[PDB]
């Protein structure tokens, strides 16, 4: 038997599926998602790091002008600077006062600290959509674990279950991520070889082990003064740095739906967007046939209390004459009422009870057990607790076509208020069909 | 200076822009695709592979029944015979017939052989194109290999590129697609865990390496013929078989646009799909002042010959002038005519020739020669042959390109027609301006 249906897109909260398979006796299967994973395809752009500057030291030519040719590393300076006397602590280094230079050269290549502190720049593309299922099935406790795109059908105890497609492609991932360590950023990095000098990707890689460097540092040679024999410069401070102190918060903070952000790999966990449609395949052996089942007749429903409230605040007892010995499924009659409770034992002619949550200020509702129906209804007080920290188990919220009992004060008025019209109008009517009749 | 045009994405075609940039010589840079290619990310859903039927010696009870065990093993079936009275080269097996029973049982592995032959499922989500290009620039030939995504910069000869984004994201690649060896096929692959018998995925692991195997081979075992102890069966023949017997024509073969399809990696070489814009950070030393420029008077152009062949079978000599020795940059002023040179040397009094190819029946044109234009015209006329080899050099001409200067036929004739009706018309406004002056 293929049994198809759709829930919310929600974690840690289980629904209530009722299988209906004529001539057998009705099955509730109670699913819930434990954990819900979009994985995005990534495609590395490029690594940033901090840069190293490196300065060999500075050559004088004492007697005559030092010169340096162009050389290909990544961002190479060579300076000469004249009219230089520099000194030593065992005095005057360079004999000729005149005709003296120093001949300055640096160039800057990725640090060997790239290999453990870097940020990867990233492309996404789509995402990989699975999901953790517990399923209710045959009294069981049955983890089932399958992608959530329509695909990679699994099968448990026989019963095979299709996950998705998803309804909703959304991703909490932009098309350009950064990725720190266990921090993702929805970050617009600049363009590979086109980096800026001070801002995050100045220097790059394509890979950490790769020799080929990009570098924008505006790395400037001074002139040395004073006698003194250094190799002064003014270079923009690393944007790997700057960045770090300024990353602001990741996605695991700041994405919506309450989106979990992990990474190694990047994965969006447990988003509450859209709606989840599984397929499970039953076998007919997973069915009792309803001449083997109990019967219950002479049903009656009470109802000892009702809040109003999330966490099952109402209880209900009904009471059954069981017939048969055995066991069957319980199901509400309605979407306003959930009932905890899948299935009851039933013997003899004891009553059972069971738990709902409704959002009804009344709460009128039937309950189908063993193929059979009765009819609830009670007036349900409202909490006192004005928060709690578990995410609501009743269906939804009241709505302009539900209301609260004793709301016949609205069908009084109305019904009042078009007296009054119907009146008025048959006044009407009689007065023009005479006035019709004259001539 | 930068410099921004768009090219048809046509592989092997060269074309030429005119980069104008005020107070200097006009430049003209040459740019051809060498090559397109389209790689798709892929994600690996499964490997199929042809299925070995693994079937151990059979048990025989000789006086007494045999039962079954149930085995996890990926295809397992086991049934009992009984009235089995199997023979060995000796005799029979045993003295006892009538209670003689024989057990048979068998299951499906995945074959060693599927380490090198199997298809492997996947599906496709993006990809990510790059180019090489080749450019003339300065002189000299160039090649610029880049990523077409518009994110990628490439320096060479101090000039920074920046190739795309691709104006269309089309692809010969659908969603999901199996590839063989080097054949790539577009096919909606069955969902893994779902196979059917005798067809393509019946038998599928995640990895060539898993120990983790789904079958659906429809194994049945039957009884053995008499006097024997072989253990018969209907089953599928592997659909992996069957497919690569059925596969059909390749991608490679079939895809639109002239794509060339490649395995290991994946990918699309030379798709003629849209275009590809390019941009050009062009040094200030790559640019020569108009003062520096030789300046060209007096010329006029003079056309020899021309057959709109599309193989620059056109030729034009011009006459000019120089102020002094050096070279001057060559652009065609329409789109109908396509100039071979990028540039040409000037010296004294001299003339110069260049090829060019259109597909004008009247080939007139203005070209720029260096500081200044000329005007050319000629009758062109047809090849000879019907096909040739090669893509045309010229573009494709509208309505009014066509038109030869034959056409004056037209003009004569409209012009004829406007007169009848301009005449028509003036004789009918006199005699309305004469009857309402008349009354």
């Amino acid at each position: 038997y293929e049994h198809v249906t759709v829930i919310p897109n929600t974690v840690g909260v289980p629904y209530k599926t009722l299988v209906n398979r004529p001539g057998y006796s009705p099955m509730v299967l109670e699913m819930e998602l434990l954990s819900v994973t979009l994985e995005p395809t990534l495609s590395l752009d490029y690594i940033t790091c901090e840069y190293k500057t490196v300065i060999p030291s500075p050559y004088v030519k004492c007697c005559g002008t030092a010169e340096c040719k162009d050389k290909n590393l990544p961002d190479y300076s060579c300076k000469v600077f004249t009219g230089v006397y520099p000194f030593m602590w065992g005095g005057a280094y360079c004999f000729c006062d005149a005709e003296n230079t120093q001949l300055s050269e640096a160039h800057v290549e990725k640090s060997e600290s790239c290999k453990t502190e870097f940020a990867s720049a990233y492309r996404a593309h789509t995402a990989s959509a699975s999901a953790k299922l517990r399923v209710l099935y045959q009294g069981n406790n049955i983890t089932v674990t399958a992608y959530a795109n329509g695909d990679h059908a699994v099968t448990v105890k026989d019963a095979k279950f299709i996950v998705g497609p998803m309804s909703s492609a959304w991703t909490p991932f932009d098309n350009k991520i950064v990725v720190y360590k266990g921090d993702v950023y929805n970050m617009d990095y600049p363009p590979f070889g086109a980096g800026r000098p001070g801002q995050f990707g100045d220097i790059q890689s394509r890979t950490p082990e790769s020799k080929d460097v990009y570098a924008n540092t505006q790395l400037v040679l001074q002139r040395p003064a004073a006698g003194t024999v250094h190799v002064p410069y003014s270079q923009a401070p690393s944007g790997f740095k700057y960045w770090l102190k300024e990353r602001g918060a990741s996605l695991q903070h700041t994405a919506p739906f309450g989106c979990q952000i992990a990474t190694n790999p990047v994965r969006a966990v447990n988003c509450a967007v859209g709606n989840m449609p599984i397929s499970i395949d039953i076998p007919e052996a997973a069915f009792t046939r309803v001449v083997d089942a109990p019967s219950l007749t002479d049903m009656s429903c009470e109802v000892p209390a009702c809040t109003h409230s999330s966490d099952f605040g109402g209880v209900a007892v009904i009471k059954y004459a069981a017939s048969k010995k055995g066991k069957c499924a319980v199901h509400s009659m309605t979407n306003a009422v959930t009932i905890r409770e899948a299935e009851i034992e039933v013997e003899g002619n004891s009553q059972l009870q069971i738990s709902f949550s409704t959002a009804l200020a009344s709460a009128e509702f039937r309950v189908q057990v063993c193929s059979t129906q009765v009819h609830c209804a009670a007036e349900c007080h409202p909490p006192k607790d004005h928060i709690v920290n578990y995410p609501a188990s009743h269906t939804t919220l009241g709505v302009q076509d539900i209301s609260a009992t004793a709301m016949s004060w609205v069908q009084k008025i109305t019904g009042g208020v078009g007296l009054v019209v119907a009146v008025a109008a048959l006044i009407l009517i009689v007065v023009l069909c005479v006035s019709f009749s004259r001539h």
